RNA sequence: AUCCAGUGGAA
């Protein structure tokens, strides 16, 4: 959730809310799939949101599904928040004095700032990545909080070419 | 009734 927003979708995105409760990905890909080509479905707790290649395809999807029934319940679908691309880089650190919260405050307090930080690592390596809202911060950040110094340890901030958002929940 | 797109403030 966030305060700022616009209802200017590329008309691709659809917001559901009339689940039943285990419908996770078993239905969408029935009522959605003769819609179109259906690039993705995220359902989750409450809701979902199916995207589509084209803006005709979700359009047609929405009038048709905006007052029909899979579940039971009268469905009412309408559009999402706007889809967008983020940013993402490798990060090397050390073993100790990190999580998500220090490298949020960490790139906070030297002038760009993180939309998501992360230390995906099984043994914690202190290594991680962090993603941002554009490359205008991935090519400072780089530049900014490369090799920094931080708690004693080292920063190796660098652009691996990050893949497109992440599939599914 | 109704919004997430790595379902995060130590997680």
């Amino acid at each position: 959730m966030h305060h700022r927003q616009e209802g200017e979708l590329s008309n691709t995105r659809l917001f559901v809310r009339p689940f039943p409760l285990d419908v996770q990905e078993s239905e969408l890909n029935e009522i959605f799939g003769p819609f179109g080509p259906m690039k993705e479905v995220k359902i989750l707790n409450g809701f979902a949101f199916v995207e589509f290649e084209e803006a005709e395809s979700a359009a047609k999807a929405i009038e048709e599904v905006h007052g029909k029934s899979f579940a039971n319940q009268p469905l009412e679908v309408v559009y999402s928040k706007l889809p967008a691309k983020r940013y993402r880089i490798t990060m090397k650190n050390l073993p100790e004095g990190c999580s998500w919260q220090d490298l949020k405050d960490l790139a906070r307090e030297n002038s760009l700032e993180t939309t998501f930080s992360s230390v995906n690592t099984r043994d914690f390596d202190g290594t991680g990545a962090l993603e941002f809202p554009s490359e205008e911060i991935l090519v400072e950040a780089l530049e900014r909080l490369n090799n920094i110094e931080f708690r004693g340890s080292v920063i190796t901030v660098e652009r691996d070419d990050n893949p497109p958002p992440i599939r599914r929940s």
